């Protein structure tokens, strides 16, 4: 007997994807380079149609042809090694799906090489954390359309489904487009978590709310326009205690770790000429959190102010709420503008409304907010920036004063607000018909004879400033 | 024979050649295009410049160990020029690439050439076309022995600081010099953006005329802010268009850079360094380049107008203080990046010596660099310039002005990305506890990533 699909990589996401597939009625072969993990999965899941393999040769031979193999291995060297191991055992026409968090340029190279060798390849993002991998993640596949059609049925079976019944999987585009979209999802996730962290800093620093009051505040916010998976889990985190009675949030070390897709999104913004300030400041905020020993030392020598009077409690809470929602809007406007720049550079003809649609459920950034983006893109598929869409434009009209008030309060109080700060600076630069870049261009001409253009005549000019 | 030859007669190369000749040396010059070489000779009669029209004759014209300064445009024309030189070189010869080359390419070339018995010095040269001619800041990395062999020539063509010291020094091995040149360029983008925000605040908040802006920048240039960029800025505000109007007001506000301004920030991202100010400066150029989008958005989006500025002299002083403290933060971030790069690429950089060669010749030259040199002399392995006594004092005295300026700008609709980043960085770096505890809790909740605790050792995971 042979199984229908095989999964390589039994760390949590891959094991949970295998169990997700088996839960839809499929029989699944599994393999992992560290064999003891495969034994663990079998011991922990008696009764499920998972069949373990302990060599790659036997794993491949166990699959119905054309084979469908999903790889969920560590990005980079590990993924290339897994593919190189499978190759000698495959038949032309076999289907390889790389669902790891792979850098998109690696997928463009791999798609080229494997398609030339006659394999059907799909590089796909998978988002949803441990629970979404098990129950239904967002799935963003790229590659040749013929390859996607060979796996669309199974990907649809395992993907999350939106409340309107639409599966959270769709063909993203050619070659590396799917892994590029997964990277941008992770960059947006970094930005949403830093925005929430700044709201927490503001409520705790400005109002001295207790953890119970922070949980109540996030619960109320989750009942309105801010409802999202990240705010829903935050409200839970603030009441969790350990075996001794300590709130976990207060004993967890404030050193935010990362696995790269945050840095990759920002490095891509820098390559594409996109001003992706909010997600990039979120990466830098994780980086400075990781300099804990330096911060502890500096906290003992550098001076600063104390928090200023916050005024009426409910009014302050509502301003922070409005600052957080408008901050999100600015972060996503920057992220979707980057998706357009990447689509143009890499020739993907991305469908932005469809990307937002698959993020309505499954993924970590899931929220009703994604329907607001889906609808703005449906109305204007090539909209240049979400801030121009009526819904977003009007929220900015209504909420920008709260955001400005919150940033001024935080700065006077010494509470760091890198992303709320960045959101104001971006909104005020994007709407500015004239910026002080005229001076920067005059300086470059002065010290380096770089030439500049004029607003009243054609051509390039160079001046003797003295 | 000549002690040194220059390859590439575009403007930078020809100027370097004239600088060297100006010091008393005879210089062999060569160029891929016979024309430019011919053009150069004509323009400077009497200057000892010996032209060669073949790479072979060019190389044989040089005293061993040969010193060949390569000033072709950083790109693929560099590997082409080296490819053409190799067959005529002898073991021990030295190729010196003065292009604005990406440091990883210099690391590759230095490794490849060494294996073939040739030395390779990748060097930054800062100062502009004019600086190259009169005295640039020179930042060379590669084999130290090769550097010491050509150092007599470099020390005579470099700019000189107040204390008489030439603005050149051995930076470190392989690509260390081109890495430092890159960071100098990142710091230059940060200084220009900080000045641009000060201009925005003075013009939008106080409605200063160009004459008043020039007067203000002149006064600032007399004190601690003294710098080449502030000196040229007051000249720009004084420059009138041939019709009595100011030229800066008709320049298109689309800031270029040419695909290289992003390198410092990309390296910060690779090294784990929070280089927010310089990076926001690159993003400010990127958004200025999206002019069609900005004009479209300006017809749709709403915002506040400038708020009452209050006393004029007080407002100007607060902006001055904000500018100086913002520069301190930008350099603190940049020197911390130099330490992380030194560790990653194994260079054992001397930070005080790097600050010393930036005192003159380069675009960021300013009195300020001496304060950094002083701090590094006292403490060569200082983790961050904010910890040095002089800088901690300025931050204690000027932070309130910076905070007042950012709050004013935000209420007024005036974008201040780098002043904003400076406050956020200062308030994050001094914070013993940040809200990253919630981020770690979230990562453990949704992806079981585990977390550390402040009261126990080890990695923990919670069934949330
Ligand atoms: O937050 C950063 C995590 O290190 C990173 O791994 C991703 O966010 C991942 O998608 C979580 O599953």
């Amino acid at each position: 007997s042979k199984q229908q699909i095989g999964v390589v990589g039994m760390a949590v996401m891959g094991r949970n994807l295998a169990l997700n597939i088996e839960s839809r009625g499929y029989t699944v072969s599994i393999f992992n380079r560290s064999r003891e993990k495969t034994e663990e999965v079998i011991a922990e899941n008696p009764g499920k149609k998972l069949v373990p393999y302990y060599t790659v040769k036997e794993f491949v031979e166990s699959l119905e042809t054309p084979r469908r193999i999903l790889l969920m291995v560590k990005a980079g060297a590990g993924t290339d090694a897994a593919i190189d191991s499978l190759k000698p055992y495959l038949d032309k026409g076999d289907i390889i799906i790389d669902g790891g968090n792979t850098f998109f340029q690696d997928t463009i190279r791999r798609n080229r090489e494997l398609s030339a060798e006659g394999f059907n390849f799909i590089g796909t993002g998978v988002s949803g954390g441990e629970e979404g991998a098990l129950k239904g993640p967002s799935i963003m596949p790229g590659g040749q359309k013929e390859a996607y059609e060979l796996v669309a049925p199974i990907l649809t079976k395992i993907a999350a489904v939106a409340e309107d019944g639409e599966p959270c999987v769709t063909y993203i585009g050619a070659d590396g487009a799917g892994h590029y979209v997964k990277m941008v999802h992770n960059g947006i996730e970094y930005g949403d978590m830093q925005l929430i962290a700044e709201a927490y800093s503001l409520l705790k620093g400005g109002l001295n709310l207790t953890n119970e009051e922070l949980a109540q505040t996030f619960t109320e916010w989750n009942n309105g326009e801010l409802s999202s998976y990240l705010i829903d889990i935050t409200k839970d985190i603030f009441t969790k205690k350990d075996e001794d009675g300590n709130y976990l949030v207060d004993v967890i070390l404030d050193e935010a770790a990362n696995k790269g897709t945050g840095k990759w999104t920002s490095q891509s913004a820098l390559d594409l000429g996109e001003p992706l300030s909010l997600i990039t400041e979120s990466v830098f905020a994780r980086y400075i959190s990781s300099l804990k020993d330096q911060r502890v030392a500096a906290s003992k020598v550098l001076s600063g102010p104390q928090a200023q009077p916050a005024g009426d409690k409910a009014e302050f809470i509502e301003k922070v709420r409005r600052a957080l929602y408008l901050g999100k809007i600015v972060s996503y406007a920057q992220g979707f503008s980057q998706l357009r720049a990447a689509s143009e550079e890499y020739n993907w003809d991305l469908n932005y409304g469809e990307i937002a649609k698959i993020f309505r459920a499954g993924c970590i950034i899931r929220a009703q907010f994604l329907q607001k983006i889906t609808d703005a893109c449906a109305e204007n598929p090539q909209i240049a920036n979400l801030l121009l869409a009526p819904y977003f434009k009007q929220i900015a009209d209504d909420y920008q004063q709260a955001l400005r008030d919150v940033v001024a309060y935080a700065v006077q109080n010494g509470i760091p607000v890198p992303t709320f700060s960045a959101a104001v600076a971006y909104y005020d630069s994007y709407r500015a018909a004239v910026l002080p870049a005229n001076l920067i261009q005059a300086q470059r001409d002065y010290f380096g004879a770089h030439t500049y253009k004029r607003i009243d005549k054609e051509g390039v000019f160079h001046t003797e400033w003295l």
